[PDB]
C-alpha cells in the first residue's frame, strides 16, 4: 500500500527526466506527476529567449503541490505557492507513506520534538518524504536515525519520551 496524490498535498518531488514544457517529477506515487515552464514562471513558455531547462535539472527535489490530474491521470504539480519550488541544501528521508502521520504526532506534538531536540528544521510530506535542515552534519544524522527508527518502531508503547532520550544520549557522544 502506497501514497496516492490528492488536489492539495504539498509534496518532496524528485525531478526524474526533463522534456520541453515540462519537467517529470518522482512524486513517490504509481503515477508521475508533471510541472510545466508555464506553471513555473507564470509565463508561456518561450523556447526562444526564455526557456531554460536549467531551471530543474535531474536530481532537484522540489517542494511542489498537487493542483489536479490531466485527462490521464497524472498530477499536475505547481511551484506557485508559500514555500514551494527547488530545494537548496539539506537531506531527504524517504519512509512508509504509512507511518507519515505517527511522525507528525497528535497535533504536530511528535513532530515539534525533533525539531526542539535537534534543532533542525522538518517538514513531514504527505507522500513519505521529508526535507531536513539544520547547521550541523553530526546533528542531522541524529535526526536521521531519529525518523528512521520511529518508522521502523513495532512496538509503539511510549516513543516520544523514550526517543527524546535517544537523542540526548546520540548528541552526548556525537560531540
Amino acid at each position: 500500500e502506497i501514497y496516492v496524490p490528492q488536489a492539495g498535498d504539498v509534496v518532496i518531488g524528485l525531478i526524474q527526466s526533463v522534456g520541453i514544457m515540462n519537467w517529470f517529477v518522482d512524486i513517490n506515487s504509481p503515477y508521475v506527476a508533471v510541472l510545466s515552464v508555464q506553471d513555473f514562471l507564470g509565463r508561456p513558455f518561450n523556447p526562444a529567449v526564455d526557456d531554460m531547462q536549467s531551471l530543474l535539472k535531474v536530481g532537484d527535489y522540489i517542494k511542489a503541490k498537487v493542483v489536479a490530474f490531466d485527462k490521464t491521470r497524472s498530477p499536475l504539480l505547481t511551484v506557485q505557492g508559500e514555500g514551494l519550488g527547488r530545494i537548496v541544501r539539506g537531506k531527504i528521508v524517504e519512509i512508509s507513506p504509512a507511518k507519515v502521520p505517527r511522525v507528525i504526532g497528535r497535533k504536530m506534538s511528535m513532530l515539534k520534538t525533533l525539531e526542539e531536540k535537534t534543532e533542525c528544521k522538518i517538514f513531514v510530506a504527505r507522500n513519505g518524504r521529508i526535507h531536513l535542515e539544520c547547521p550541523n552534519e553530526d546533528l542531522e544524522a541524529i535526526a536521521v536515525m531519529a525518523i528512521k527508527i520511529i518508522d521502523e518502531e513495532a512496538y509503539t508503547s511510549g516513543l516520544t519520551k523514550r526517543i527524546i532520550k535517544f537523542i540526548e544520549e546520540e548528541r552526548r557522544i556525537r560531540e
